[PDB]
């Protein structure tokens, strides 16, 4: 987890959402020291447990209700249970990662402090803060609008099914914990995206500095700068591995949630298309599909960018090798090439998969297959 | 995008088809200078928007018609919508790539000018021009014949369904924008194939020159030539990456269109086989399957050839290493081997997939699966 | 197969379960010498043949019985036959591997003796013995409890179907050989896990010793220690290959059994959910799913850990290269880096697949697909 | 294609089966010189065309017959057409490869002559001849027995369906060209297996010679021998590539035929199991499944062995590097290591796939999926 001053707003959002149970104090030097926040540790754990329990309580209440709104049919029951459970698993893994990633967070932020000292020329505090705030605000606004539209649509649907003997509006009101879980999931994804995008952006800054300083006393200082860049690259790779070690299970469950949600939302969209029962429902479902695709991108693109930018330092170093003659500088470039030869740049979600753009292809494949099988069964009866 | 005099006809075809919005002026030296053509930029954007709108207007008109010809049943409606949408997406991505790839086009053509100066011995302007013209003409003739056969078949089908109260021939006439989109797609594929085949052919010429000049003062000039070949190889790799960066989204949507069209056309072929309604329809559908397979090959084979030819320079350089003793020449060959060790040769379609022959296998797998699931559902009812 | 004093209990369990037909005598030095045990060789072969024959005899008896309990319907017959056959194949491959892996066992234990002499500082006999005994005891207790619950559930089910004219309890009693096969399978998995975890743990100990002795006369001895660590790494890789060569077919059939059991148990769980016939049956089936997942992990995690720990020596050696200057020590580190460059660390199950965590993903994919297809067919009729 | 005296019987079998249209004359030195055989070239082409035409003529005759025996139902018609077409495609690709692989055959046999001169110590003419003859004879006997059983079963089935007004035995007699195609396919597979096994066996002999001569004036001769072994390894890799370039399309169509035949034969086995119509049919179908699996192994195992043996020279060379000090010998070993670093050892079937044991896994996956989908559709109606 990256906790820097420009992105401190994302840290506070994650802290209140039970995802970053850390106490941060800003040094007189501008550095943010991080430590365990036992108050917020227990707050995060208790809030997650209570919200998961309330979500499943609302699910059971709807299922056992006189007139269920969402847990009506066996198919609807199964799909809604899966939909809620993937969110529960994703946010539970995220909260667990936040609870048990203090040491990795400290090491990552120390490494990033060193790297940013090395890459001071390419730093932009204003742009970084505004980008982080824009990402957090857009994600939170998107989930807020989507939750509002979903609640309105389901309230209308429950009212259409209302009978004087039973209230179906409270059935919808019992799904508020599920939407709270969705807000926590959005916060977790924003936090992870902030960290991974920071790593990829720093890799790009390192590559740009390399190209500027070697492709655009004095030789000794140049070699010292090349050494600093090599340590920065190695440290950024170790930071990517720290993010993997700390949040790979969260990323894996986010990916599982994304796949399940895409399949389930497309299936419900096509079921309502067959029924042609509520245009507002179709629009809300398409918005949900867009949101799930966008959060899949939010989790996949940062890691793809980080790996791609890390793996393109080899080419710059090869060109420098081809265009260098000083003995000390030539030795430094040879060492950098050796280092980059065996660099593992990809983000791993617990070793189950490598997180990059190829995942999208896999997802597409799976979705198509599952969508084709599910739709045909509905369309051949 | 490669814009050279021998293949200038392909460039003009792509320009009129809204895919190459560039102004080209031939230097007194025979070089083609490229710049933005704002007139043709707006022409391309407006033509694409108008043709997409007209295609979907014709689709809706058929769907809402008194006697739909193609958008008749829910299954037919879905499959026709997908068929049209994949073409729309492919040509829209191609036009977008053409609009926003001027800098990559300029860099690619500068690099190719340098490489062709290096590989002057193996150049064949006459053969290159005739190959490019033959590819463009065969592709355009194939799509023209296929569009004519499709229009005739659908006109006959609409006339067979005609009733005095409504005209079904205008329903067919409203699909002309879709066939225009098909012509644009053919132009885009011909352009991309021209560029990728040029890169693969230049890789092969480089390998042949290497083998001829090292396996078939003076030593200093030989080392200079080896250095020129090494820079040519690196530049061709960067050209492959320029083509990827500029047209990877277009290639990805071409691949998606190919997969969808193969599956959908095979499904309709087998549906009409079950119905046994029109032999001409079956022949036209088999021609469409052949065309979609051939355009899948047109997009996959050039990239496979480029990657394969790029990756076989390592073997020639290894043999030269094994058969060289001069100090300067030995150092040059060692540098070339180092360079080739870390060469990324494959064409990437936006990082989603690597474009080579293995894609065919994947496609086959997917098609088989989808074909098996779809056909069995139709055959078990 | 690893046969060491701390894990000798696992060896005896495997010996009685027909999986380790070896005679072991403890040297005065504490070394365990291993040789062929012809008495236990014939015992293992005969016991496996008799138990497989009795398992299939009980299966046929149930199928041909007046009131079959498990082999009732064609679907139930097929799924039960597959369930029994995967266990039979897994244990038969395990017993065959035990019979024909004496030379590999001897070489592996000699190599491990040398490695443990090298890594004496990080050895923990007490912890190793307690970990091995805990793994064996937990696995045996889990399978015992699961077999007891299964037998009780099936006895109750058979009694519910009992009629005065025929006894269905003997039908359940004829499945005892199948549960004996399950105990043998548990022993085989515990043995393989013990060996693979030993290899991964020794890789980790080697990496820790490297980091401690190089990142935390005298230089000559340090170089000698680095050489010892390099030989230890190469020997551990060869030990991983010995385990692969000896038990890859057993691991492959264990994986096949795991996939088939997960799919079949989930399918029966959902079938009984549709029927809602016996809550105890559902609980037993969920326990079986948990057990099959846990044994899939028991076979996949050790190999993933071994490969991961083997592949992270490259980074330590790279850092040492970056932080070393002595001529002899620098040459030693260069040799170690060369060695690690071309190290094949992954466990291979007969070349069919690489055993690591990605297998889980594959399994999940397959299961989902198969589960989706099977469930939908049941739910659309 | 390998044409050596020990395996000359396989060459003659392939020649008569239209697969090796070459004239071979044995030198006084024992070398076999190969040249184009125009007589046998036209014989091969004409025989293939005639047999394919007769096969499809018999297929159509059965389909159009009064009482079809095999081309009875739409499902049976489709599956039988696919079954015959995969064989036709495999043998047509094999015959085409034989026709257009004279230069590759000559280069491969020259390279093998050189390699066998280098590896004279490990040569065994008697064992090689007996192994080749045993493989050819076992394959031919297996296909002969299977064809006889199939013909007998189908003759009995046709007689059971015979009516006095029409003869169904001639319907079976019209499938003789299909069985002739099967004999040609067996010959092609035996030829390809002979060549690929020769390459893998020579790789193993090279590795054994390396280990014996370096791990079990004088130093100059030892270095010369190491150089000879390095050229032998490079030449064997080029021989593997020659086999790929010449017969990759044949191997690809053999693999496609194997997958289709396994799926189709399993499907027909389960269909007859549902019908329970003829026990002899079930036994013949299981024999066909065994034969198709065994020929899949015959095509997959040789390439897996060749690649595996080629890729294990790196380890021997690394150990020699670690255990060598002579300047010339150390340089020779360094060159060999450099060479092996970038060796592409795998057999490629036209770039579509790499032929090794992982293919089996893929096949299994596909088969399972397809088998599950096909069987469930039959079992849910
Ligand atoms: O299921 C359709 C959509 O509704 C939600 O459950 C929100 O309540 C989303 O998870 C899903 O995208
Ligand atoms: O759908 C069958 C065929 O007809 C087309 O739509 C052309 O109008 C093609 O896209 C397709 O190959
Ligand atoms: O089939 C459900 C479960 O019952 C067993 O067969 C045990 O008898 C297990 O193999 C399986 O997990
Ligand atoms: O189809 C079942 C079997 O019968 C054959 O067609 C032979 O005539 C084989 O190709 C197949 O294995």
């Amino acid at each position: 987890m990256e906790i820097s001053q420009p992105s401190i707003g994302i840290f506070y959002i994650s802290k209140v959402l039970a995802l970053a149970p850390y106490a941060t104090v800003r040094n007189s030097k501008g550095r943010v020291e991080i430590g365990r926040s036992w108050l917020f540790t227990v707050y995060s754990a208790t809030l997650t447990v209570v919200m998961v329990f309330l979500t499943y309580r609302g699910l059971l209440f709807d299922a056992n209700s006189e007139i269920p709104v969402r847990m009506k049919s066996a198919t609807s029951k199964v799909v809604t249970a899966l939909d809620v459970s993937v969110v529960v698993m994703a946010i539970v893994s995220g909260v667990y990662c936040g609870l048990f990633s203090l040491n990795d967070t400290l090491e990552l932020n120390d490494r990033l402090n060193k790297i940013d000292n090395t890459l001071n020329a390419y730093n932009n505090f204003r742009r970084d803060r505004w980008r982080a705030l824009g990402m957090a605000a857009v994600s939170l606004l998107a989930i807020s609008i989507l939750v509002g539209l979903d609640v309105g649509t389901w309230m209308r649907i429950a009212q259409d099914m209302n009978i004087a003997q039973s209230d179906t509006e409270l059935n919808v009101h019992w799904y508020i914990p599920f939407y709270s879980l969705y807000f926590i999931l959005t916060g977790l994804q924003v936090n992870i995206a902030n960290t991974a995008y920071g790593l990829g952006r720093r890799f790009g800054r390192l590559n740009r500095m390399l190209s500027s300083s070697f492709l655009a006393a004095a030789a000794k200082n140049k070699g010292l700068l090349l050494k600093s860049l090599a340590d920065s690259h190695e440290s950024l790779g170790k930071c990517v591995h720290l993010l993997s070690n700390s949040f790979g299970i969260a990323v894996l469950f986010i990916l599982v949630s994304c796949l399940l949600h895409l399949v389930a939302t497309a299936y419900f969209l096509f079921l309502e298309l067959l029924s042609k029962r509520d245009n507002g429902y179709l629009w809300v479902q398409m918005l949900w599909i867009c949101f799930h695709f966008l959060r899949l991108l939010m989790v996949v693109e940062p890691c793809h960018l980080a790996a791609r930018e890390s793996r393109k330092t080899i080419q710059i170093v090869c060109e420098i090798e081809r265009k260098v003659h000083e003995p000390i500088l030539a030795e430094a470039v040879k060492k950098f090439w050796q280092q980059l030869l065996v660099v593992d740049a990809d983000f791993s979600a617990c070793g189950l998969c490598r997180v990059n753009r190829t995942i999208l292809t896999s997802f597409a494949s799976a979705i198509a297959t599952y969508l084709v099988i599910l739709i045909q069964f509905q369309r051949t009866n």
